């Protein structure tokens, strides 16, 4: 809870509304016009609010934007493999967390990652639902899993729409009749077997996002230790 005037408001980033500005004139902020429970690392940190109208939310800047804006961006060309894998490592470490304390996101995908610099990701659409959820509304951390295999798709592709020519009613269809996107080009295929668990029709048989991020913390040394860059990964 802060004063009003305390708030510059610089530049607008979207559309309330979202804001670049700063608080008590030295800190960098990102304001929300018309999350104190949870405190992680790569989660998108509450630094305050103002409670009563206009209603105005301040969290940490995160001065790349969505990880979807940064893959599309002039530096998605650049990123490899090793900074891909680093950046969903974080990002699973942060769902861990989510995880722990008995919560669902419910919309995981790269558009609701946010990055800063040091490529450092937080947490903050049919294509990215478990079919369990999009069909009977069983939103779980299970089904979170589900969109962290698509959202990998998105990493490994840097930023490209999943099951790319297909409608969302093909989709559905296609992977309900066990459809699963295949391995994306230079993707290494242990890369897109980790995918496929977590695109496992039995909800209870995918991996927690404590074994996912283990996973992707080790890959270049416990998976992939002949690791070569090619032309794009």
């Amino acid at each position: 809870e802060i004063p009003r005037e305390s708030l510059r408001l610089e530049v607008k980033l979207g559309q309330g509304e979202v804001w670049m500005g700063t608080w008590n004139g030295t800190t960098r902020v990102a304001i929300k016009t018309l999350m104190k429970k949870l405190r992680h690392e790569k989660l998108v940190q509450l630094y305050a609010v103002v409670s009563e109208e206009p209603i105005y939310i301040v969290t940490e800047y995160m001065n790349k934007g969505s990880l979807l804006d940064f893959l599309k961006g002039e530096t998605g060309k650049y990123l490899r493999l090793p900074q891909l894998v680093d950046m969903s490592a974080q990002i699973a470490s942060g769902m861990a967390y989510v995880e722990r304390m008995n919560y669902v996101h419910r919309d995981l995908r790269a558009a609701n990652i946010l990055v800063g610099e040091n490529l450092v990701c937080k947490v903050a659409p049919i294509k990215w639902t478990a079919p369990e959820a999009a069909l009977y509304g069983r939103f779980t951390i299970k089904s979170d899993v589900w969109s962290f295999g698509i959202l990998l798709t998105e990493l490994t592709t840097k930023g490209r729409v999943p099951y790319p020519g297909m409608v969302n009613r093909e989709v559905l269809d296609q992977v309900e009749r066990g459809y699963r996107m295949p391995c994306p080009p230079e993707c290494p295929e242990s890369l897109h077997d980790l995918m496929c668990q977590c695109w496992r029709k039995e909800p209870e048989e995918r991996p927690t996002f404590e074994y996912l991020q283990a996973f992707l913390e080790d890959y270049f040394t416990s998976t992939e230790p002949q690791y070569q860059p090619g032309e794009n990964l």
